[PDB]
């Protein structure tokens, strides 16, 4: 028997610094989480007690908060070199700053393989790319060795900005030839290490003939077995088991998400590399893991140049600000309400006028706490809005409007980010009801009227709608406002309307006030 | 048959100026009404045609607009003086500013005689007061005489301020002894002139015994025969008939109020002074009658020193500020929503918090329009909020707010401004059932929880209200907030937290959005 712990990481998304249990800023050390100073002593400790460890990071590590708006990756190769990642997969993540922003920053940087074997780079930009990141590595750990098989999302070039050059194959296409190429050279152990999300790690699982483990990311899966120790609910036992289709038991593992967890794999191998059994768990990053020293004076030293986004109140919340996935994705959250407010107020003051917002919960991307004095930072800001994106006005008809909600409960259940946040808009769904038929109620603040007020949405009226250029440009499946809209156009940075429209406010208590609704029946 | 024509006000509550339809500004001249100077026509117009002619007031002149606010009843005086009023009965609002605000501005200046019947005055006050307000006047009138007796609502003393020194008895025990005087001095021909409603108007035409017109005020009453010229809704007919226990037909009026209307009531009397009969109807003073130019002349003289409230824009509104009668007395208004969200917002940035608003739609006391450019003045504001009154911090338990809604709509549908506007308030009445079970849902902004929500309002429980000190004081019938009261902060004064609000805010939309709701059942 031949044991292998494979420790691993997804969906860090910036939080170098340890975060409130929410995974929002730092206030009462006492009780933070997460951060690489703690995750490196439980990785020291772990390397101490066992021979044969891999610690690896299954993408998007970029994006997430003022770390990355201003170090731009130098943080990620920096930290992920001194907490010594043996590999990592590339994430949709790693190309919003471009294919320039990933070689620069973290390619040429890593100490460690950066890995996808569905990415194929064409025309100009294959030559000076090729080498930087690799279709596998084979790592030596110990006597043996364990060939690595990256992939990332096929859905990049939507996601993200990868550029014309790149191209995303489908993940089982690809890797299926990189295995076997694998198994030619006599490589028994093989991890499948990538970003595409829960479902098509499973899948990989299934159908590609050889993989041994799958070690993924981008759903922020929390997987547990027994009972779990902070607030994420499993969505399955850690590890899942897959039964490939010629008949192995494939563990399939994920470890939610912003460094809150390490996750922990031992596996059982015999001589020829079939895999005998496998058991662990996320490991939380709580309190009582101390901080390594050492790092921690490191990450202060790179925290001096960030204090400047931390200095300036911009306001105050009395409320907590709800910004969770677990909220924004599911239901209507304040912190939706917050920012459809501030979208509808910034063009009731740019001239030449509309009353209706919406907001995909998944571009909602950190709470902010109301326990700090209630002190609203362009830090908390930079985490709830990191994409740089811009709040566009445009024209739809009801019928496509329709079409819209319809869509943001379509698959709902499945913390996608597509479910809508609003204003001036109040919309009832029931989940009893088939996809594309569950608004019960949608009803508008009139605008042909010189007192506002709510009636039901007309599918052959018009409709001026403040939304994210990111819906209007059709994310989030959301095809329908792209091709069927009449009129578009672009408006101010998201991070800077809210930011204007919290200093304007001063004192801010966004409530949940039943603008979305769930029936019975 | 010896006819007299009855011309006659009330309610014109400062409104010196023509105004728009609703009683608000003058912005479209074109298409404006009322105002002293289209008054003066009108009046003289009746004087060339009919030989027996009184123009009479029924109270309520003072308190409305900035022309109050400064003048303070010398434009009263004034301006009654240059339509050459033949009498005047004392309203509520005649008080405001207290014995001494009444005495100087009008009492010492104006031409004809103040009437009431049932205002006694005791201790160092008679001696001063005594003969410049008086029981009745005997006027001439061609060849014959027309006795006036006064009357004012016996509930001035809560409504308004006439001090300790002041009495005011039962109307009818007060105006029975003066009118059989006037019967013993063989006056023949009675009108009745007061301020206390169009309910106590009947009661005095049936029981008053001598009493052949009553010519009202205080309830805005529009009655009309036939088809109506404006928006007001007739609430009978004009005049309004009412059998007197003696056996006679009495015929009572009123005029609405803000001077839109001119009452006009021909009564044909035989030589023993008994009414053979009555016809007549509001004159709607509409642009069809040009306005007096020199009367115009003097009020742009007067005007002048007004305009400095008129030159600095507070904020602008893209949508019809409504505070209507109509509206803020019976449902959710949006002016009411506007008043109620700069109260919650104002102690919000106070520090020492709380989340729920109430506001007796009577205080709203003026809309405002948005098709001036959507300009918001303190002249604007001065309308809809004349009294100087404050929003003041309470704390309420849960079965005292209850009662205080129940209060909102006891009698609900006869526009007594008890009615409730709200803000982190969601209510829901059912007006099929009995008076004090109306209110079948009423949801409050949880205040101790993180992220506030709507949650059903719980009788034991202690709950934070902003509210006019009107309503703290126990006005308005809501004895229950006055007696069952926890605590009770003084806050700032009305106008000054609307006029902040909006200088904030900039552009405002505020919006009829279901705070309060009214079921089928
Ligand atoms: N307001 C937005 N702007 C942008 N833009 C692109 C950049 N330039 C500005 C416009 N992208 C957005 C917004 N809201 C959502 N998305 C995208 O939707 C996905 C959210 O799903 P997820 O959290 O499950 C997948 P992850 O993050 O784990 O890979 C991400 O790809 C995110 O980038
Ligand atoms: N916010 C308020 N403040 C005050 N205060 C008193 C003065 N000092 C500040 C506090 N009074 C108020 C408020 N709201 C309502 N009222 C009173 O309620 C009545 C409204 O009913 P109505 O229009 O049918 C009777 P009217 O006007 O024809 O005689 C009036 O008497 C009015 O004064
Ligand atoms: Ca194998
Ligand atoms: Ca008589
Ligand atoms: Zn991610
Ligand atoms: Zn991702
Ligand atoms: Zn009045
Ligand atoms: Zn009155």
């Amino acid at each position: 028997m031949w044991e292998l712990t494979i420790l691993h990481t997804n969906d860090v998304h910036s939080r170098l610094e340890q975060t409130s249990e929410d995974s929002s800023k730092c206030v009462d050390a006492s009780r933070c989480m997460g951060g690489v100073a703690r995750l490196f002593t439980k990785v020291q400790q772990i390397r101490r007690a066992e021979p044969n460890v891999l610690l690896l990071d299954a993408g998007d590590q970029y994006q997430g908060t003022i770390w990355f708006t201003v170090y731009k990756g130098a943080e990620v190769a920096h930290f992920m070199n001194a907490l010594r990642y043996d590999a990592m997969a590339l994430g949709n993540h790693e190309f919003d700053n471009g294919v320039e922003g990933l070689i620069e920053p973290l390619l040429k940087e890593a100490k460690f393989p950066i890995l996808s074997a569905n990415i194929k780079a064409k025309g100009p930009l294959a030559s000076q790319i090729s080498g930087l990141y690799l279709p596998y590595k084979v790592l030596p750990v110990g006597d043996e060795v364990v060939g690595i098989v990256g992939y990332t999302s096929k859905e990049t070039p939507f996601l993200s900005n990868p550029g014309t050059n790149l191209v995303f194959e489908d993940e089982i296409t690809a890797l299926q030839p990189e295995v076997d190429k694998l198994k030619t050279l006599n490589v028994n152990k093989i991890i499948a290490l990538g970003h595409s999300g829960f479902e098509m790690d499973k899948l990989i699982a299934q159908k590609v003939r050889g993989v041994d483990v799958v070690v993924g990311g981008h759903s922020n899966t929390f997987l547990y077995t027994g009972n779990p120790p902070s607030k994420e609910v499993p969505a399955g036992k850690y590890p899942f088991i897959v039964t490939s289709d010629d008949g192995r038991k494939v563990p399939v593992v994920q470890a939610y998400a912003f460094g809150k967890y390490l996750g922990y794999l031992k596996i059982e191998f015999d001589e020829r590399g079939n895999v005998i059994s496998s058991h662990g768990n996320p490991i939380l990053l709580d309190s009582s893991i101390p901080e390594d020293p050492s790092i921690k004076a490191d990450i202060n030293k790179w925290r001096i140049k960030l204090d400047d986004y931390s200095t300036q109140e911009l306001g105050k919340t009395i409320v907590y600000l709800d910004g969770s996935s677990q909220s924004c994705r599911f239901r209507e959250c304040n912190m939706g309400n917050l920012i459809c407010d501030a979208m509808i107020n910034n063009n009731l003051r740019h001239a030449d006028h509309v009353s209706m917002c919406i907001l995909n919960g998944g571009g909602i991307r950190s709470p902010i706490d109301e326990r700090n004095d209630g002190t609203i930072t362009w830090e908390n800001l930079a985490a709830v809005l990191p994409f740089g994106g811009t709040f566009d006005l445009v024209q739809l008809k009801g019928s496509t409007l329709k079409k819209a909600f319809e869509h943001s409960v379509h698959r709902y259940g499945q913390s996608t980010g597509e479910f809508l946040q609003v204003g001036g808009i109040h919309v009832v769904y029931d989940l009893s009801r088939k996809p594309g038929d569950r608004v019960v109620k949608l009803d508008v603040l009139c605008t042909k009227c010189r007192v506002p007020s709510y009636d039901p949405l007309k599918m052959d009226e018009v409709y001026k709608v403040i939304l994210p250029n990111f819906l209007a440009n059709g994310g989030d499946g959301f095809q329908m406002i792209k091709d069927e809209l009449l009129r578009h156009d672009s408006g101010d940075q998201d991070i800077n309307v809210v930011s204007t429209y919290i200093s304007k406010m001063k004192v801010i208590y966004p409530a949940v006030e039943g603008r979305i609704k769930f029936s019975l029946e």
